[PDB]
RNA sequence: AAGUUUGAAAAGCACUUUGGAAAGAGAGUGAAAUAGAACCUGAAGUCGUGACAAAGACAAUGGAAGUACCUCCAUUUCAAC
RNA sequence: UGGAAAUGGGGUGCCCCCACCCGUCUUGAAACACGGACCAAGGAGUCAAACAGACGCGCAAGGGAGGAGAUAUGCCA
RNA sequence: UAAGCCCAAUUAGUGAUUGCCCAUUAUUCCUUUGGUAAGGGCGGAAACAAAGGAGAAAGUGUAGCCCUUCCGAUGUAGAUGUGGCCUGGAGGUUAGGACGAAGCUUAUGGCGUGAGCCUAAGAUGGACCGGCCUCUAGUGCAGAUCUUGGUUGGCGUAGCAAAGAUCUAACGGAGAUAUACUCAACAUGCAACGUUGGAUACUGGAGCGGGGAAGGAUUUCGUGCCAACGGCACUCGUA
RNA sequence: AACGUGUCGCGAUGGAUGACUUGGCUUCCUAUUUCGUUGAAGAACGCAGUAAAGUGCGAUAAGUGGUAUCAAUUGCAGAACAUUC
RNA sequence: UUAAUGAGAUUCCCUCUGUCCCGAGUUACUAUCUAGCGAAACGACAGUCAAGGGAACGGACUUGAAGGGCUAAGCGGGGA
RNA sequence: CACUGACAGGGAACGUGAGCUGGGUUUAGACCGUCGUGAGACAGGUUGGUUUUACCCUACUUAGCUGGAAAUUGCGAGAA
C-alpha cells in the first residue's frame, strides 16, 4: 500500500511522492497544508510569491511565540512566515507531478490538487554541550510527503 | 550492544519518462513487493489525512435514568400465523 | 420475504439529578504530608534439614530402612 | 395582617381518632447466595409408530438429582473454603489444521455476580495446535526517587551576541533571468557558494610570522567527490 | 470563524508478540589420557592471483610429505592423476 | 614601649564627585522581526475569587460572586 | 538637634530575599578572658568569610483577530 486515499478516477491522475526529505517537518507541514484544494497553476503562483515576500505561509498549528505580521489577513490569521527551504522543496514536488500528467496526456492547466500529507520521519542524532560537563541531544526532523490531483 | 529470520529459487526490478542527484511515475519477476535488502510476523504509545458528531465560559474523567441520531451485531416473525 | 417489521445489545451528543486524586504511614487525608509524563518487556514467601499438630494411605506389638548385592539385564539413571 | 418568638391544632363549638414531604429503617412481593438448616420423591403405575413434549443421578462441592419451607446476608488487620478463573512444561485420553495453526486488530455479539470463556469479521498472517483427568513450577503487576528500550508536552521556544569587516566585477557551477492567462520592464525563483583582478581593513616582530622538544601518528601531496561530519552554509575541507 | 475536542477508515514512526534455534546450563560414562633448556604457556611481526577483520599457517608461510577416498573448489580469475601426481 | 614597613581593623580633615536631593540625554551589543539551525529544567490531573468548615492558611468540597473563544510582548503576587 | 498644621497607633505568613542588600545571628581560619589534666566549651568580646533558575499555568499591564440571544441548534415567533 502506497497512499492513504484513493483518486475517484486513476485515468486522469497523477501522482507523486518523496520520502526523508531533510526539511523541518512542522516548516513543511505548514508549507504544503495550504495548497490543498487549490488548482495546479494557482498553487504554483502562490510560492513564486512567498519567495519574493509579498504573500505569507499562514502558521495554524505550529506557531507557538512566532511573529505577528499584516499579511496573514487574507488567511483569517495574525501569524505567518516565509520559509524558502521548504517552499522550493515543495516547487520540485509540484514539477514531477506535472511532468507525470503530461506523460499520461492530460492537461497541466485544468489540474487541481485533491490530496495532501505530510508525516514525519525517522530522526538523526548530533549532541551539544553545556555547562558542567553534560552533553545533551542534538536532533534532526525530517518529513515524508505525498500527494495527486485530478482534471477538472 | 548486536539472531544478516527476503524468498522454494536472486528469478535482487531489463526498458520508457521527469530530475544535477537522491528519487518519483510507469513497466516487469515472483503464489505473494501489503516479501524491495540488515527485507518473516509487525502490538502498544505518539503523529498525519478523509468523513462525521457536535460543542460557550461549570478542568476533564465518572454514576443513574431517558431521549435524538446511527449501527459491516444478534435473535424472532411474516397468514384462519 | 423486503434496501421489511420488531425486540435486545453496541456507539456518539444532550437534558434533570448525583459525584473532592490515586497508592501509603497515621487517632485523623481531599490536604499547603510523601511517591506519581506515556507505552512495551522484566520484577519479590523459594529450596534443604530437625520438630510438632490437623488430614489421606499401608501394616500393627510390631513398623521401616539405608548402604550393598543378585539376575531378568548384557531397552533400562 | 412574618416567612420572627412562646403556646396550641388538622380542615374546625358540625357531629368524636391518620393534613402533607423525604431513607440502603419497618411491612409485604420477586430473584440470588449460605445454613448447627426442616421436610417429601427416587421398585419407571397402565397405555401410546411416524405421515401433548421432555426429564427423573440414593446425591458435600457442577449447567447444582427434582420439588416445598424457614432464617441470615455491610466490614480494615487477619483466618479459612471453592467439580473457582488464568500461564509454561510432563503422564494419559479425545480431537483440529494449506478449503489455512499460533500470533495480532475490533461500535463482533453471546454467556458468567466475577476472575474469564466462546462465536463472527480481517479487503491480517503463513505452520502448528484445542478440550478433559492427573502430575509439576523461575505461574497472574499500576506505582518500589524500581530495571532496560522506545516515545512525548514544554517547542520551531531559550538561544547560536569576547577576539572591530567586508564591498565590487568577471569566470565556474544543476544551484537561473526557472510564470497558466494578461503583459514592457518593478509590483510572480528568493537566499547562498569557490577562484582571479581591484578596493577597504586587521595582526603590528612578547605576531592568526619562520623553525624544534613533549604529545599525536599519515593529519603531508595530487586527482576526484559532496551520503554522513565541519552546532549557519559550501561548488570548499585536517571529511 | 479559527484554534481546540471526540469516534470511525486509511497511512507513518516504533520494534513488542508468535513460530524457529549449528547457542547456553545441568547430569552421567569410556581411556596405552597430563607441557617445558630436544626451548613451553604467553606476547609480536608476516604469508592468498584478488584478502581489512577473523580462521589456518611460518620465508617450504590460507601450507610440503604419507595413507585412505574418488571428481571438484567456487564471488571472480586460473588450472584441468583420474589408471587416482 | 617602639622608628621603618602593611591588598590588615578603626575615627576625623582638605580635595573631589550622579552616593544622594531627583532624575534627564546619547552610543555598541542584546532583547524585539526575519532566513538557516535547534536544546534543557520540569511535567499525578489541572489552573477565576469571597466566606465557611476541614489535618487548625483550598484549584477541586458547601453557599454566594464572576467567567464568549484564540493570541504577541512583559512581569515577578500565588502555584505553602 | 532642627522644621512643621502634625510630626498618631497597628495588620497584611512578626506584608514584601527566583525584588535588592548581607551590617547582625550561625560552619570551616585566627586572637583574648574565664572554665577544663586534656581533646575542647562559653544565649562572653574580636577580625575574615560563594545569596543559584522563569521560556510553564494563573494574576496584573499594555497589544491584535473573531463568532454569538434556544448565548453556536428549533423552523421555539416577546420592539422603552
Ligand atoms: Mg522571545
Ligand atoms: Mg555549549
Ligand atoms: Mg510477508
Ligand atoms: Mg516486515
Ligand atoms: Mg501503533
Ligand atoms: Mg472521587
Ligand atoms: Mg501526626
Ligand atoms: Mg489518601
Ligand atoms: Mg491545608
Ligand atoms: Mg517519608
Ligand atoms: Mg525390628
Ligand atoms: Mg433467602
Ligand atoms: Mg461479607
Ligand atoms: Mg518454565
Ligand atoms: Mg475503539
Ligand atoms: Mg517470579
Ligand atoms: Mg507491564
Ligand atoms: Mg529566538
Ligand atoms: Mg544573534
Ligand atoms: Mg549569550
Ligand atoms: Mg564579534
Ligand atoms: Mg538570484
Ligand atoms: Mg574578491
Ligand atoms: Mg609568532
Ligand atoms: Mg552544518
Ligand atoms: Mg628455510
Ligand atoms: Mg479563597
Ligand atoms: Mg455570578
Ligand atoms: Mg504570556
Ligand atoms: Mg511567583
Ligand atoms: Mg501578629
Ligand atoms: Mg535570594
Ligand atoms: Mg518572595
Ligand atoms: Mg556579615
Ligand atoms: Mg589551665
Ligand atoms: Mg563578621
Ligand atoms: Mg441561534
Ligand atoms: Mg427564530
Ligand atoms: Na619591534
Ligand atoms: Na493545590
Amino acid at each position: 500500500t502506497h497512499y492513504s486515499r484513493k483518486p475517484q478516477v486513476s485515468s486522469k491522475s497523477a501522482k507523486a511522492k518523496v520520502s526523508d526529505l531533510r526539511c523541518h517537518y512542522k516548516n513543511t507541514f505548514e508549507t504544503a497544508n495550504v495548497i490543498n484544494g487549490m488548482p495546479l497553476r494557482k498553487a504554483q503562483q502562490l510560492y513564486r510569491q512567498v519567495l519574493a515576500k509579498t504573500r505569507c505561509i499562514p502558521f495554524k498549528r505550529y506557531n507557538g511565540k512566532i511573529g505577528r505580521t499584516a499579511q496573514a489577513k487574507e488567511w483569517g490569521q495574525t501569524k505567518g512566515r516565509w520559509p524558502r527551504k521548504s517552499v522550493v522543496a515543495m516547487m520540485s514536488l509540484l514539477k514531477n507531478a506535472e511532468a507525470n500528467a503530461i506523460e499520461k496526456g492530460l492537461d497541466p492547466n485544468q489540474m487541481v490538487i485533491k490530496h495532501v500529507q505530510v508525516d514525519q520521519a525517522a530522526r538523526m542524532r548530533r549532541r551539544t554541550y553545556r555547562a558542567h560537563g553534560r552533553i545533551t541531544p542534538y536532533m534532526c526532523s525530517p518529513c515524508h510527503v505525498q500527494l495527486f490531483m485530478s482534471e477538472k
